[PDB]
């Protein structure tokens, strides 16, 4: 699309799901966890939220070094729901595009995720009518399974590899310009949406 384009692989973060790092602050201040920025930047994850997103940790092991660091014990379903509250929404047309665009590509999720934010969507966000999380995907391609993240060259390779699909004809639509210019080494094409973007205009005829 005209460029032989066979395979979509899609981002979760900002492209389909609606992030908010604001709330999930505050949620985690409210538990108690008062220096959060201090230790938490989403932008560039450091500790265990480095390994938990490259599941080098369980979430167990997550859940016990936040309440390490708050120094207070406070609930898995505590601590699940401030970080959970990162997540918002993804918009049902996001998932109608998904559900369209099947007849035309095989379509598959590349994401850097942990366990916990991802059974959150695959409950949350994904369910739609009668749809769940496999209608919409070939297969998902998640740093914490796969023990690799963006923008590492080796995790475009593995999910090429494993799926065996050809690079040349695949388009990645990822909103982190890095992510994108490293798959661009590979060959693969991409876009990278502004935050919000209804990226469904790369489809018109
Ligand atoms: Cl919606
Ligand atoms: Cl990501
Ligand atoms: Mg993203």
């Amino acid at each position: 699309f005209s460029k032989g384009i066979k395979n979509l692989l899609i981002d979760l973060g900002g492209v389909l799901i609606n992030l908010d790092r604001e709330r999930c602050i505050e949620n985690f201040k409210k538990i108690g966890f008062q220096n959060i920025e201090e230790k938490f930047c989403t932008h560039q994850l450091d500790g265990i939220f480095l390994q938990q997103e490259k599941g080098l940790i369980t979430p167990a092991e997550f859940r016990d070094g936040i309440r390490e660091m708050m120094g207070k014990m406070v609930s898995d379903k505590q601590i699940d729901a401030a970080w959970n509250s990162f997540l918002v929404d993804i918009p049902t047309y996001k998932l109608d595009l998904l559900l369209k665009l099947r007849e035309k590509y095989v379509v598959y999720l590349l994401s850097n995720t942990n366990d916990i934010h991802w059974k959150w969507v695959c409950k949350n966000a994904f369910p739609y009518r009668t749809f769940k999380v496999e209608d919409y995907f070939e297969k998902t391609y998640l740093s914490y399974e796969m023990k690799m993240a963006k923008p590492e060259p080796e995790i475009f390779k593995a999910v090429t590899e494993d799926a065996g699909i050809d690079p040349k004809e695949t388009f990645f639509i990822d909103d982190s310009e890095i992510n994108c210019k490293v798959a661009q080494e590979l060959g693969i094409s991409t876009y990278t949406p502004k935050a919000g973007e209804d990226w469904s205009h790369l489809f018109r005829k």
